[PDB]
């Protein structure tokens, strides 16, 4: 069977990811057919780091081309399509300096354009497109969108869809299939695939990503406490005021300060819960912010972040995560251990890990306040980051769509057997 290939690089607000995906010639458009073939992990931040210095983000995806190169068979590199898409990091330089997204966005683009790759662009994704693509490949991946049943006897419902929670360092977006009706057309899609049409609801929260949530805690912490509750007991460190300000999301909020934490998880809780709006909703229902939400509704997968955080409460600390009660159970827990008895538990390398008790706050208030999961719905969100052998996240979907590779009807209506 001849293989075809498609390279995604997404470009994220910390890192960048390249993946290489492969599917035979002629199954191209079957659903579930397309799947990861490789992947590497670009050294060092994301583009968006590079503001000040353009040249350097198409320098650094150089390692992982050349990967590209040996993971794609070379009779195949001419024809196998390459695209960049890049997230919330390129979407909050844009709000700073245009010019300075421009230039990183021509970088890449100009080192991109010198691979033997069909080299297809260099965009920056909407913050709908990054929630869609999501949910699409999550459903793609697990077949949801195959019509079940047979000739006379169809499924009735029709097969559920896996809603997607996607939690970035800059952004994080919840996008779910919904009968509810629309009171927001930016929230509002409309899918037509494989014959059948999924009406989904989305919505990007920018700067509710987990980095950019880390920065508004310590300008809250600095700013209420001078002392930062979230982080364990016996922890310190030189805060940079210039780096904590700079951010869109906190200049809203001495060049350095010494910051200590406390390990007190209810000054935690506090602090994190000023973090939702939750006043006022121009609209019947609300997530949080006066920003439209339809009730949560059936199975959801929550991955990026969202796996990274519950997987550090499960393995490393021990602590079970399966009910909302557990869960923040696990972030009392977490928050009160002090420094030294954090450090015990992880013997190798310790970047991250006084942030582990504030990042599971935020998760824990960001389902049960932010967008309503309670004990009955939240028993349908399963953490997981891979599916059939490939990561989850938007760059599968953004690839099938550019590729073409979804039909939006089955060929001949398949002789209209499913009217
Ligand atoms: N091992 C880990 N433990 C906890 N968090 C981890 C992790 N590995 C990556 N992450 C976090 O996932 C997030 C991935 O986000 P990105 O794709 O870089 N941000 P965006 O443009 O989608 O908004 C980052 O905050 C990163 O630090
Ligand atoms: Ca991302």
């Amino acid at each position: 069977p001849a293989l075809k290939y498609g390279i995604v690089l997404d470009a994220g607000s910390s890192h960048t990811s390249m993946f290489v995906y492969k599917w035979p010639a002629d199954k191209e458009n079957d659903t579930g057919i397309v799947g990861q073939h490789s992947s590497c992990d670009v050294q060092g931040g994301g583009i968006s780091s590079y503001a000040n210095d353009p040249s350097k983000a198409g320098q650094s995806l150089v390692r992982c081309l050349e990967q590209a190169l040996r993971d794609v068979p070379r009779d195949r590199h001419a024809s196998t399509p390459l695209y960049l898409g890049a997230t919330a990091g390129m979407r909050l330089l844009n709000l700073t300096s245009p010019e300075a997204t421009a230039r990183v966005l021509e970088a890449v683009t100009q080192t991109l354009t010198q691979y033997p790759f069909d080299f297809r662009g260099a965009r920056i994704l909407s913050g709908q497109d990054e929630g869609v693509f999501g949910w699409v490949t999550a459903n793609y991946l697990l077949e949801n969108f195959i019509k079940y049943g047979w000739v006379g006897r169809w499924i009735r419902p029709r097969k559920g869809t896996l809603g997607a929670m996607d939690l970035g360092g800059a952004s994080t977006q919840i996008t779910f299939e919904t009968t509810s009706p629309s009171e927001d057309p930016g929230n509002e899609v409309h899918l037509r695939l494989y014959g059948q049409h999924y009406r989904v609801y989305t919505h990007s929260f920018l700067c509710y990503g987990r980095d950019q949530i880390l920065l508004r805690l310590l300008a809250s912490a600095l700013q209420i406490h001078r002392f930062h509750p979230c982080w364990p007991k016996g922890y310190s460190t030189q805060v940079l005021l210039q780096e904590v300000y700079q951010s869109p999301c906190t200049m809203g909020q001495s060049a350095i300060v010494s910051l200590s934490g406390t390990s007190n998880a209810t000054l935690c809780r506090d602090l994190v819960s000023r973090l939702f709006n939750i006043s006022s909703c121009p609209f019947s229902q609300c997530s949080f912010n006066g920003v439209f939400q339809p009730p949560v509704a059936g199975n959801f997968i929550a991955f990026s972040a969202f796996y990274y955080t519950v997987d550090f409460l499960t393995t490393v600390m021990g602590l079970p995560v399966g009910t909302l009660k557990q869960l923040e159970e696990a972030t009392e827990i977490t928050c009160n251990q002090t420094w030294t008895e954090l450090q015990a538990r992880v013997p190798g390398q310790k970047t991250r890990l006084a942030d582990y008790c504030a990042v599971a706050m935020f998760i824990h208030q960001l389902l049960s306040r932010g967008y309503h999961f309670d004990e009955r719905s939240f028993r349908e969100v399963v953490f997981q980051k891979k599916a059939a052998d490939t990561a989850v996240g938007w760059a599968l979907g953004y690839m099938l769509n550019l590729t073409n590779l979804i039909p939006a009807d089955l060929p001949g209506l398949r002789k209209g057997t499913h009217f």
